[PDB]
């Protein structure tokens, strides 16, 4: 389904997004 | 349908953001 | 219905964030 | 339903996000 | 119900984040 | 279903990005 891949996209941007918070916030602290 | 088109745009949007976020990222790292 | 009218408003929300993270990834090489 | 609740909750902080990320990076350039 | 316990999680966490970037812009502002 | 056990993954990621997020927001202030 349309909707079935529609959120198989969103939740591997989603780990995408939460690795860049995890490099920005090492950036930081750092 | 149209609740199937709004879960695509939903999906192409946050491949965009997905893609933004890398780029922040990267630049924190020079 | 308003479920669909619920995910059409979450879709334009996004497209708004999506935005605005291009910019700040652009306000980054200055 | 809760689903699309969430999904506007995370909208809404992302936006949040998005506008302190845009004055962190408007500070690096005076 | 699990996608939607987890969604609801994600929201949570969300809102903290934005609660902390904010906090961070202020800093930067003073 | 896989989708459920994604977006379960993705809600302990933010949780961490959360609580990384807490403690460089406080060392912004001293």
């Amino acid at each position: 389904g349309e909707i079935a891949q529609a959120f198989k996209e969103i939740a591997k941007a989603f780990k995408e997004i939460a690795w860049a918070f995890k490099e920005i916030a090492q950036a930081f602290k750092g």
